[PDB]
């Protein structure tokens, strides 16, 4: 049968002392709510009932582009109250999976044998074993089938040593969730109506509630501050890497190591410590990055070297080519095979040839550099002032000179050469060798003040 | 009652195998004795008697400035020897506290605790239970007060399995410590005059002695080799770092995370991996710190973005400036509001305006740039030789051409313009264009040898 | 008596999903079978037998230096298949030691007390405790002698509960060796000669099997896939720390330390978080490596400090020198005593006098600066197009003023001055002054477009 999801996100998260709300803040560079609709829409969601309530403006100006149905929660009655606020629009022969916007690490698989083990008209409830189960809900099995989740303070000395507890997470059909969520009361210390009596509720009406244990105890944690999101952020990036480690990428330290999106690599892939990848990430056959490289939507063909200390994003870069150390590949920077890209080099929107060097203390924004050239040391792309970034246009097989000025606009034609220390300001021509004549003051004798 | 501190940092520390004695040795960049010295100040101490011998000179001119008293013993006569060096000092109705220069990570709260539990007369033992006590000096209670400590050599079977042993950090008036001080012996094993035995001393006196359980282990813990510094630094770190997510600091990763002395802060900052924050620093509300920076000594406004891999030292930094990547910030580096710093930049003992930019390859020095100017790519302020660094003034509204020399001492006035590749040796004139003049030597049909 | 060893590298290593053989992945830099062959070279075998067959041609460009015997073993029918190639190469009366290629990180000591303990005739079998032994053989001693090696398919309830296990480790005569591997059979459910069959027929001819437990389980580990390698380099990256914390190296963080190679070191020497060292690595005493450095082959004397973020290799560096932060050194960087090489610097090739400073935006190659010297923020040294590289010869006492090319082949003799913004074509004299006579253009009012 068809499937839709409520993610529950309402929640202030004072304690993380941000004017954000609680479920924006990232994990690998994604808001936690987004990694919660992103494994609701992995698993087949017709809908995703997005309960919000805190930061609300926030919440629509950083999810705009996010298909889930807006539910705003004007109060937190409980989370009864919460997913009774999406029901009108569940489909009674639908399943419903409940989910918490700020326990992003909940997995697809996990969610599946959750749903699978779904009896009909009845509920399958994930659990988790604890070592220190203090404070939450007890599971209590009768010939199999959950029959209460037993409070803290409720508990007797026998139940308080089960491990066995509950994670709030939860799959019935539409139908069940209308008619149960009505019979919630809120006679309770709280005074507030809990999804958790939905257990109790089925078991008056003879339905049965089947436990699904979670994989790992990370998977249903939730962060109510800083540290804890800090600990969710260790273990996922630790998750990634292992997978990536036995998917054959040879990561040289995985607790020093990065992905902040996705990743698609050839074979034999060396990635050295302290490498962050960032946004969409593609790597050839035996790429190698050295140690302190950013690396940030940016395509990487075979055979590429990235020496140490380099930052790249939104880049391509052909097979066999050369980076760093001390590279910067900025917006629109195209190298093609076997280019090199030396130590204090920014390169910005421009596309450089094949086989093309610019080694050295340069920047070329702005530009069209052909095949075979030299880029000398020094050489700088600029403009005049007033200017609107208007273009270096460079053919094949040309020598740039060492500290030279290209003022753009202007063409510099296949086969020139330029002699260092010039200031390029008009078109240079196929073949034609322009050097600066020098005027210089020669003085014999000259004791330094020393 | 009033309170005095005695520190003992006597020991050679022979196993780091290094020319400095062994409280010298810094955690978080500070002295182990320093971290003692300033928590004996938070308690409120009257006196910090000092008790040194080892290294004596390198004591002197790396303290020089500490309010403590040098009390020099020139024998390890024992831990009580060495206490009783500043006993004449104490006053008879004030509280001692003992600490050790080698153990520095002991809490103010820890402290305050022991202080607190002291009996009249008596003495405040600081314990701790360890999972394998071997070695340590067991706690033995009878009616709730510590009647001996059972050294590892003469304990029996059943007390082999105490896991609560003695510090050696206790609290006493100082009428009790001169009294017992001159009644301790040295018949033992190692011929020493121990201040453990200031608890039986206190027991045949029919003087009570009060155990106080100390919070974690690595506060009472002592560091002999710089492995065990190592250890305790790895702490250290962790506990600020906890401290400052709980405080709602976004630190992505807190074990690559690193304060070596104070860190103001405001609401929303991120700070990414592998970030070192040295001396003196406040941040504003949102900043953002990019992986790798080291920021020392700073001021950094709202809303400013440090991208990765910048250095900052005794800088200012005004409210939504960008700076880095790769940036390098050195002392009396001022940036006004709304600025922009980027790579493989250099500035100086300089001061920049709002709005300026200085994006690309340069270095500023000694100079004073005003609001709105564009500083080039490749622009170098220098000096004539055997000059003593003379000062460049650029005014507000100013263009800079890209590879410029700015020659000191000189001055460029409001809206000037300067041509790329230019060497400024006189004064610029408000509004005035300069441009240099090439000369240039072109030859066609030049083929070049490839 | 003396001694040979037998290495096991065969295996394809499908599970690391590599073009290369399994042993060839490295641990710090090395080959997991180069740390097996060196630790072999330590104990002082004569022979180092190499069974190798999956990716012979790339093990033997790889490892085509290292002083063994190369035994191809065609079919991999088992473990002592394997050993049985190289048994007629076996001396009578020498000690054979058997090792995998696989598990590198096994230690001279382990094997030493191996070796040490293995009954004439008979076998010195290692075997290591597990705290879950599940799959592996367990041992049983009866008299001290291990009777038998009990596979998990097997064990009863009170074997299944021994700890001590089988590592594949022994050491036996070079006669018995031939003996017992012409009675192995492969008569079990894979259909393979193991080497494991051994202890069975050295009980059934009455010689004696001797257990010798390893230091640590992770000597013994083995790795079938990168996951499995980077722990075996965490292991072994934390133990090269602690050996040099015990030594007297400040490691700020062992947790972000990395040792690919040899390390010598002085007294007082301070390394910083996520430093790399590569290669043969000499430091003199103090001396200080700041954050992000990278150190491959080089020499540094006494009192260097190497700011953050600078990456050298093949070079020395002279005492009291000052490197960083951002600095380059290239192959042949050559810096003398009292130097300082700053941001954005790069040296390739070149000698660089004592007390000379290149401390800003500065590419140095092929070049000889004497001793005393100034070079300004922007000076590159470079070539004529078509030119091999030709050297700039810089003397003594040299000023040479921000933004000059210097274009090889160029002598500067000492005590000669360069103006700011030179071109250098021509030999410049002993106490020769060189500026440049600029042109420039002067227009009065002239209104900025803004
Ligand atoms: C952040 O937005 C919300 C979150 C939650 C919520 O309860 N989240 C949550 C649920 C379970 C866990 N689980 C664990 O941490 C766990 C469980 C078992 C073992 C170990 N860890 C974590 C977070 C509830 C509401 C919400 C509440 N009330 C309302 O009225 N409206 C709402 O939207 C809102
Ligand atoms: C470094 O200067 C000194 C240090 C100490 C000293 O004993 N320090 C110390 C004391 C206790 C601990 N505690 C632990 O490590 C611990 C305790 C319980 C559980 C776990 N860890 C560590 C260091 C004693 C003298 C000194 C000695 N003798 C003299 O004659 N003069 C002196 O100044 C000098
Ligand atoms: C990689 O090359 C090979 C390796 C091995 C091999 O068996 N290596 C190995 C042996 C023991 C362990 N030990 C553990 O991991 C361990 C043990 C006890 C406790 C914990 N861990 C690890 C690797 C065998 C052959 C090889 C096999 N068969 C043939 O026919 N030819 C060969 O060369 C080839
Ligand atoms: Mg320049
Ligand atoms: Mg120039």
């Amino acid at each position: 049968k068809a499937l839709s999801a409520v993610i529950l996100a309402a929640g202030k998260g004072t304690r993380m002392y941000s004017d954000l709300p609680k479920v924006l803040h990232t994990i690998a560079g994604k808001p936690m709510v987004k990694h919660v609709i992103d494994t609701a829409h992995q698993l087949g969601s017709e809908n995703i009932h997005l309960i919000y309530g805190h930061g609300g403006d926030l919440m629509r100006t950083h999810l705009a582009n996010e298909q889930v149905n807006w539910v705003l929660q004007t109060e937190q009655l409980g989370t009864a109250h919460a997913v009774q606020q999406a029901a009108p629009f569940f489909k009674d022969n639908e399943n419903i999976v409940v989910l918490y916007g700020d326990a992003p690490l909940i997995t697809k698989e996990t969610l599946e044998k959750l749903i699978e083990a779904k009896p009909e008209n009845g509920i399958a409830l994930l659990t988790v074993n604890l070592d220190n189960p203090t404070g939450y809900g007890r599971i209590i099995r009768e010939n199999g089938n959950v029959v209460a989740i037993v409070e803290q303070k409720d508990a007797n000395a026998e139940q308080l040593n089960i491990k066995e507890v509950n994670t709030g997470v939860m799959v019935s059909d539409g139908a069940s969730f209308k008619k149960w969520l009505a019979r919630v009361g809120n006679n309770n210390a709280q005074g507030e109506y809990y999804l958790t009596d939905l257990i109790a509720l089925a078991n008056q009406d003879n339905c049965q509630v089947v436990a699904v244990q979670a994989t790992d105890v990370m998977e249903v944690e939730g962060a109510n501050n800083r540290l804890q999101l800090a600990a969710l952020e260790r273990y996922f990036q630790n998750k990634q890497a292992s997978k990536l480690l036995l998917e054959g990428v040879m990561i040289y330290d995985p607790a020093r190591f990065d992905l902040r999106g996705t990743l698609e690599h050839g074979k034999d892939v060396e990635i050295d410590v302290n490498v962050i990848i960032e946004g969409n990430v593609k790597l050839g056959d035996r790429v190698k990055i050295g140690t302190g490289c950013v690396l940030k939507n940016v395509v990487i063909g075979n055979d590429v070297e990235i020496k140490p200390y380099s930052v790249l994003e939104d880049s391509i870069v052909g097979e066999k080519a050369a980076i760093g150390p001390f590279s910067r590949l900025r917006p629109g920077a195209e190298l093609a095979a076997e280019t090199h890209v030396g130590n204090f080099v920014e390169i910005k929107k421009s596309t450089v040839g094949k086989g093309s060097k610019v080694n050295h203390l340069t920047y070329v924004g702005d530009s069209e550099i052909g095949s075979n050239c030299n880029i000398g040391a020094g050489v700088i792309t600029c403009n005049y002032d007033g200017a609107n970034k208007f273009k270096t246009i460079i053919g094949d097989d040309v020598f740039v000179g060492s500290d030279t000025q290209l003022v753009a606009p202007v063409k510099v034609a296949n086969g020139a050469t330029i002699g260092a220390g010039t200031t390029i300001t008009r078109d240079v021509g196929e073949n034609e060798l322009v050097i600066t004549r020098v005027a210089q003051r020669h003085i014999q004798g000259w004791q330094r003040p020393i």
